[PDB]
């Protein structure tokens, strides 16, 4: 008889109740009892953060499964609205649970008698609420039994060391369906603002019923605050709210004043279908997609009714000018700076940049980056020097780019198109200064879904030398399941980089990842 | 100019919002729909109105395909437990008249459309007590737009909308969806409806799903709380997720009003579909088990489930179930419920099952028709069984009769040709002349009346032992797209009774006077 196990990198939520640990696939003979399995924490784990470990038993695989999976169904949802943090209890049967307070080795205990086929058991480990966001767990399965006779296990994946996180948004928090498209950013006060939609109703991209919410930690990540709407068009002008959406945000604190100033996407009519193809060339909101801002004064507590800036900056022959999602920047001559992105009279999506000299007053947007490009995210590389990592339709790869004279003229950058891969998805890139951070050295950090297929591996790389290199020994992989895969980078403080993304166990997933780990 | 649409879909008592017309309008930016009129027809009792609402929904996105009469749809029947008020997301109310209701009804707005097609609609909310007799006659004689009378071009109408009564919707008792109704009327005159709870999804086994029974003393108007007739929660210590039981038929034994339940255990087999997976043998770990509960109190209590799986499958057979739905009581007494199997050429195959010792030994003879499934039975003449079959070709309703319980049978000449479908479940019951208003014995069918989809859910009766169904003897109840099953029984010599998956709730009730079937 044969046990196989496979541990993945995805992260273990300090605000679940339960957290797959491990999954077993085993094929049995009727009768046959998975009568014991040891679990070894490691020696510099801090057993006081762990709350619970259970196993469970999920019975059998359909014969009419194609191929070999190690379980028969989602046990832990991320979609299911209010129903995300316990495992289901329609497909997982606890066999046993060892409590706080946990000692180094943990045996836990069956007296299933197995079905004749691949049966399915899984490991649960609960972390306490107050649990540190930069807490690792390290452990092992060295032994189990079947029938009371040790069986060696076959691995199918195993990881160094777990990280943890918490799921600031789920599924059918709040009354809201689902919550997409992420932003981060750390105020001058080291407050953490992370930004997305509160799409009620479902996933789908605008036009819908869509907010733009935010959620603020004072204490770096651990906990955070109720969520506030930020900006919301509820029936403007008489129409429907599902006809009235604002999404997609792009946030950036002001930092010479602290001001925060966050910018989204007004649809306004359009049905129910998606924007994309329904705002057209014009101004009006009858006609095109709005171009809206927002300012908080008091670190992301209050905001400012929506200031319409479309006039400003968009051309009447475009179809669609928004925003690119995550975050912009100040830089450092203070120049406040959004990547936007618009689909042109051509019918084709472009990146580029919008500035502000005048503190969020007036805006300027001048030429495109690159044809066939979408979203996109901008670093000042180098003082004066704006390099805008896009999201290129093109497929498998990040595009590239630069300019000095705020997006008069760009340059192709020679990391374009080859040194960072993607499925066509959306990435967070941030400029760290050397005297700004614990390695003393300048740094880009950039994430995304690191594979050409699908959205998973979401992964925070660094480099060294402004992009030109992202060495893998500098990268961290956090999740290495499937997700929608949009994330938002922000540093916490001189030691640790902030990560806000849409994972595979929440829809909002912040996690904390001591810049150490990256480098050294 | 004005393009408006009525559907002929039920107007429940229970709900809050029920869609009367729908209006699409294509406009001018700053066009007004200032006025319009709704007419109650003459005969309608205004009593039972609670209001009628004007609502306004925004306009169509260019890049739809085709011409529609919504963005959306705006009264879920799906979200769990947001099925009965308009979605707010996408309409805003303009106007409304609240009980007392008058006969003519203006309905105002001030809304300025937006260049393109902008959508309107009438909502109608019954009071929840209202007669589910009662029939609602409309028309919309008159509206206007920019204060100038506009000509209104029909794209669908009504003579009269039937009531009904949302017995299961969406997210009920905790349960996503509910399937696969079964209808009876003991001897007490107490309806009883039989479903699955499909708690986690609407999927089919296998999953977490129980057979749910809900009670009416009352001919449908009230319901009594959901009881769980059969459950097999963690058997063996499997998940209930990997124990589901569905796919009920209910019958009453006339002879003693004992009423049994018939479902399939499905234990283990992952999380897909049992009709792939339930294999040969007999034991629950390979196949699917053909469970019985019994009631002896009227439906009110149910008895711990009885198997009955080796009285009637071989074990060549990869499935064994019940054709869902209902069973019946013959004239001299024999209990038949019908049933299918998948055989060991892996084709399936409907037949009957019969008990002569009220229930407690099955015997199951030979199949009526090869490549058929889902199949109800009816003793169209004393000591006749009619089975109408699910058939696997398309188009058509199998049909065959015996007369020494499925030993033989005889294809009948309707078979094929007299009943269109789309390759769905349908309802089949016999009504005999002394037991009804008519005075003739008749024999009513229910399905989606099309081969294209599950819409046009229509009660067809036969007054010539299933030969014809002409036109003229058929009421259309579910013009709109749903999951199609339904299930017959008689409330009354003057009513009968539908139990069934509509476009506007999972479970739905309606009664309907024969003498708008025949004359
Ligand atoms: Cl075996
Ligand atoms: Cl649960």
């Amino acid at each position: 008889d044969s046990i196989y196990v496979r541990e993945q990198q995805i992260p273990i939520l300090i605000d679940r109740i339960d957290n797959v640990l491990y999954e077993m696939r085993i094929p049995a003979q009727k009768g046959d009892v998975l009568n014991e399995i040891t679990i070894q924490i490691g020696d510099n784990v801090d057993l006081s953060d762990i709350q619970a470990i259970r196993l469970f038993y999920s019975g059998v695989e359909a014969p009419s499964r194609k191929g070999e999976h190690f379980s028969p169904v989602t046990y832990i949802s991320s979609h299911i609205p209010g129903n995300t943090r316990k495992a289901l209890e329609s497909y997982s049967v606890r066999q046993d649970e060892v409590t706080a307070p946990l000692s180094r080795t943990v045996k836990l205990t069956s007296k299933q008698p197995m079905l004749k086929g691949i049966n399915y058991f899984w490991v649960s480990i609960q972390m306490k609420p107050e649990t540190s966001l930069l807490a690792k767990v390290a452990t092992t399965m060295p032994n189990a039994q079947i029938n009371n006779k040790p069986i060696n296990i076959t691995w199918k994946g195993k990881v160094d060391e777990r990280h943890v996180g918490i799921g600031v948004r789920q599924a059918g928090d709040d009354g809201s369906a689902a919550f997409r498209i992420p932003g981060l950013v750390t105020t001058n006060n080291g407050t953490l603002l992370g930004v997305y939609d509160i799409r009620y109703n479902s996933s789908v991209d605008l036009q819908e019923k869509i907010d733009i919410g935010v959620s603020r930690s004072t204490d770096k990540g651990q906990t955070w605050e109720p969520m506030r709407v930020a900006m919301t068009f509820k029936q403007t002008d008489g129409l429907p709210h599902g006809q009235n959406g604002v999404g997609d945000p792009s946030i950036l604190v002001d930092e010479k004043t602290n001001t925060i100033w966050v910018v989204a996407a007004w649809t306004h009519g359009m049905g129910n279908e998606r924007a994309w193809w329904n705002s057209m060339p014009g101004m009006t909101p009858d006609e095109t997609a709005q171009l809206m801002l927002v300012k908080s004064e008091d670190d992301g507590k209050t905001w400012s009714e929506p200031i319409n800036i479309t006039s400003q900056v968009k051309d009447p022959s475009w179809y669609f000018l928004l925003q690119g999602p995550g975050r912009g920047i100040t830089m450092q001559d203070g120049t406040l700076v959004f990547p936007i992105q618009f689909i042109d009279a051509t019918r084709v999506p472009n990146a580029g940049i919008m500035y502000s000299k005048d503190r969020g007053k007036t805006w300027h947007l001048h030429n495109l980056a690159r044809t066939n490009t979408t979203e996109a995210q901008v670093a000042e590389v180098e003082p004066g020097v704006l390099m805008l990592n896009m999201r290129d339709n093109r497929g498998g790869s990040r595009a590239v780019a630069t300019t000095k004279d705020l997006g008069k003229t760009w340059t192709e950058h020679p990391s374009s198109r080859s040194a960072l891969q993607e499925s066509v998805c959306m990435a967070s890139l941030i400029k760290v200064n050397a005297k700004d951070n614990i390695t003393g050295k300048d740094l880009l950090l950039f994430s995304n879904p690191n594979t050409t297929k699908g959205r998973n591996h979401i992964t925070i790389k660094a480099s060294l030398d402004g992009g030109l290199t992202w060495p893998t020994e500098h990268q961290v992989l956090l999740d290495e399941a499937e997700g929608w895969g949009y994330s938002c980078l922000s540093m916490i403080d001189k030691e640790t980089v902030g990560i806000f993304y849409e994972s595979s166990v929440a829809h909002m997933t912040f996690q904390a990842v001591k810049l150490q780990d990256l480098i050294h």
